[PDB]
């Protein structure tokens, strides 16, 4: 208990970052404290709460957590954090409505003492901001912005750095999102995680890693990017026989270490650690909560492959359910609550849970991936909510970035799975040694240029059926989309497009390779799109459903609009 006090219980100061702000805009309350507590990141030792009022009497409780102010600076190849004067306590809200707020702090102890603030002002304007991801209600497999606008995410897992820290963060966010790259995931466990919360114990966080995780929020904000965090991950409940990085062994959960657990399964059921484990989410809420940037609150990587010893599905599910409940219940924006799985077609017993807004895939194949992405995205509409391909790579033991340098299988899933019904891009793994000094950026841009001025929430959009193509010279394949009004290819040579060690590909628009006829009624406008360079090659109007396809080496989009 590094941060006991024992004083009687009084506030001494409290600091407001503005007066005046915009929607969804970050309002930032300080508050200087003394009182009686042994562990400031337990809300029976003391609660901290922000209470807060708009002009039509909506009413938002805001948890207060526990807060050390750092500057960072660079040792050679490390992140190094100085601390900058004594920890205090915060508030972090955000206005969903524009006009006049008030709030008060009000603080509890261990003894039963209550303080608060006189109450404050404070008054909020229209800004730029779309608002918090949701559930599209047009689409069930697309996510939306408040304001209605489509959220389709495009990126890739960054889910942690090298020593370098946020420095790395620095150099990947801006690269992403100038190629088109509005989101990313990022792991606050294990406890050797850039931002691990639970790095040295299980009843108190890590207050220079979730400094971090402001750092890079903060950058995310500024980019236009959109987060999903991932709490807790496999290895943490994954004995060292087991393989597979695993890290029962090192855990702060586990007895050994000064934790509440003599083994993961207890993990479920145990009433301390469900206790710890519910601070947490308090804790994550009141830090991060406010946020727009925060995309989801990801519970688990791949809770299926913890030690088979814990893993009981009907416990497994029942947290599950629950610690939605709980989340949902103290969370006063009610971000998107997903989680994850190693087995690619998942659990449906948990992916059903109504507390869980989306599912995932993940999914590491070498053969035959493209129809692999397909049958999942088509197998997963049964949950009639997204479904998000948040793991892919080829099951080469990381070996893709020496097997792809070029990036073709990335290429080749990002392509299949937005054009097959998925909410957005297939996420690659293989950010920091991959990703980044290949320069793989520019397979983003292109898609994203392609799809951008669509809105997927309103097309009605189906997997294609119903084509039949007319080609000698070749097997070619489709992945496709038919909508009200625009029609989406995706044709790839299927000779090519898993070989991987020639260099980028051409296409001969003045000659023709066969054709692909569709049950659509002319006149169509038919725009052909080179899937590397991202640009348009060839634009036709047809009075037929006969559409030509150019000559094209490796894959080739076309974009169709019914007149």
């Amino acid at each position: 208990s590094r941060y006991k006090d024992n004083r009687p219980l009084n506030i001494l100061g409290i600091d407001i970052s503005k007066m005046e702000l915009g929607r969804y805009n970050l309002f930032e309350v300080s508050i200087f404290l003394q009182g009686s507590y042994l562990n400031p990141f337990d809300p029976q030792e003391i609660d901290v709460e922000g209470i807060f009022e708009d002009q039509y009497g909506n009413q938002y409780r805001v948890p207060g957590f526990f807060y050390q102010e750092y500057k960072r600076e660079l040792k050679n190849d490390y992140e190094y954090l100085v601390p900058v004067g004594d920890p205090y306590f915060k508030i972090r809200f955000s206005p969903i409505n524009i006009g006049s707020y008030k709030f008060f702090i009000k603080v509890k102890d261990k003894t039963g003492r209550e303080v608060s603030s006189d109450k404050y002002t404070i008054y909020v304007k229209e800004s730029e901001k779309p608002g918090y991801i949701r559930v599209s209600e047009k689409n069930w497999r697309y996510f939306k912005f408040d304001n209605g606008r489509q959220f389709l995410p495009i990126g890739a897992n960054i889910c942690w750095a090298t020593s370098k820290g946020t420095y790395d963060y620095d150099v990947w966010l801006p690269k992403c999102a100038e190629n088109g790259g509005n989101y990313f995931r990022v792991w606050l466990g294990p406890s050797w995680a850039t931002f691990a919360l639970e790095r040295e114990s299980v009843k108190e966080y890590d207050l220079k890693n979730a400094w971090k995780l402001d750092y890079v929020l903060n950058l995310a904000e500024k980019l236009n990017m959109y987060i999903m965090f991932c709490f807790d991950s496999y290895n943490e409940l994954r004995y060292q026989k087991e393989g597979a990085y695993p890290y029962w062994e090192h855990t702060p959960h586990y007895e050994k270490n000064g934790g509440p657990l003599k083994e993961p399964k207890d993990f479920w059921t145990n009433n301390e650690m469900i206790k710890y484990y519910k601070n947490k989410l308090r804790y994550i809420v009141a830090r991060y909560g406010y946020s727009t940037n925060v995309f989801a609150w990801e519970f688990w990587n791949q809770v299926d492959i913890i030690s088979p010893t814990a893993f009981v599905i009907g416990e497994v599910k029942k947290w599950h359910e629950d610690m939605a409940k709980y989340l949902n219940s103290i969370d006063p924006w009610k971000h998107l609550i997903t989680t994850s799985f190693a087995f690619s077609p998942g659990k449906p017993e948990i992916d059903s849970i109504s507390g869980l807004n989306f599912v995932q895939t993940h999914i590491y194949k070498s053969n035959r991936y493209i129809d692999a992405l397909l049958s999942l995205i088509a197998y997963k509409e049964k949950y009639r909510k997204p479904h998000l391909v948040g793991e892919f790579g080829l099951d080469a033991g990381g070996n893709d970035l020496w097997v792809d340098p070029n990036g073709y299988v990335i290429h080749n899933a990002i392509w299949t799975t937005i054009l097959s019904g998925a909410s957005g891009t297939a996420m690659s793994w293989w950010w920091d040694n991959h990703i980044h000094p290949n320069n793989l950026y520019f397979h983003y841009r292109a898609l994203a240029d392609f799809v951008k001025d669509i809105n997927f929430l309103e097309e009605k959009f189906e997997r294609l059926t119903n084509y039949k193509f007319n080609v000698y010279n070749r097997e070619i394949k489709v992945i496709g989309l038919q909508g009200k009004k625009y029609i989406l290819l995706w044709l790839y040579n299927a000779k090519e497009a898993y070989q991987y060690k020639k260099d980028i590909p051409n296409m001969d628009s003045s000659k023709f390779l066969g054709s692909i006829e569709l049950l659509i009624k002319p006149p169509i406008k038919v725009i052909y799109y080179d899937t590397y360079r991202g640009e348009k090659i060839k634009e036709l109007d047809l009075d037929k459903n006969v559409i030509p396809i150019i000559e094209f080496e490796r894959d080739l989009a076309i974009k169709i609009e019914l007149l």
